[PDB]
Parts: structure tokens; sequence; C-alpha cells
């Protein structure tokens, strides 16, 4: 599925996103954006052997099993297939765990590179939820 942006940021606050841990909700439509241009069905193979899985691109080398991967983890206690679901609750119980696993937002790369820091209000911009 290919969310819009707004359908994103309800579905995002109905799960309990927006202020979890201090992050807004536009910090969370911004990352999804960059992490898989609102895709529920992004992965990205690493060559170390782990796969970012789904709308918010989470690591199989920590957070979910794959079968595949070597450590290795499944912090969140799910299949990484939960995360390629149409419907975002298993990511986002999984990005709740990983925002608290003590680098906040900054464990998404695409998050750093082009959401941090930026004015990512503009991301709800529109929506008025
Ligand atoms: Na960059």
């Amino acid at each position: 599925k290919v969310f819009g942006r707004c359908e994103l940021a309800a579905a995002m606050k109905r799960h309990g996103l927006d202020n979890y841990r201090g992050y807004s909700l536009g910090n969370w439509v911004c990352a999804a954006k960059f992490e898989s241009n609102f895709n529920t069905q992004a992965t990205n193979r690493n060559t170390d052997g782990s796969t970012d899985y789904g709308i918010l691109q989470i690591n199989s080398r920590w957070w979910c099993n794959d079968g595949r991967t070597p450590g290795s983890r499944n912090l969140c206690n799910i299949p990484c297939s939960a995360l390629l679901s149409s419907d975002i609750t298993a990511s986002v119980n999984c990005a709740k765990k990983i925002v608290s696993d003590g680098n906040g937002m900054n464990a998404w790369v695409a998050w750093r590179n082009r959401c941090k820091g930026t004015d990512v209000q503009a991301w709800i911009r529109g929506c008025r939820l």
C-alpha cells in the first residue's frame, strides 16, 4: 500500500504516535516519507545480511525475525513479515520500542538525513487532524 501523507498521519495518530516520547506527528510522517516513500512493502537488503522492512524500514539484525539474519535478535517479538502489512500496527508498536532504545529517532538514517532539524510540521500541513 502506498499511503497518502495525511492518511498516514491519521493512522499514526490513532496508534498513539503524536508526541510519543516527545516526537511530533510530523517527525513520524517525515521519517516514513524518506525511509519508504510511504510504501508499506518497502524492503532493503543490507550488505551485512540484515534487511530493512516496511514503511519505517525496521532492521532485522535487532528488531524482527526473518529467519536469515545473523545475530540475531527479535526485540519487537514479531516476524519481519508483520512489518510489511498494509496496516501499520506492527510497525508502530515496534517503532515505539526502537525510539525508546537510546538513540531516539536517530535510529532512522533517512530521518537524520532529511527530517532532523527541519520544519517537520510541514509534513502535517493541511491534515487538520
Ligand atoms: Na543526505
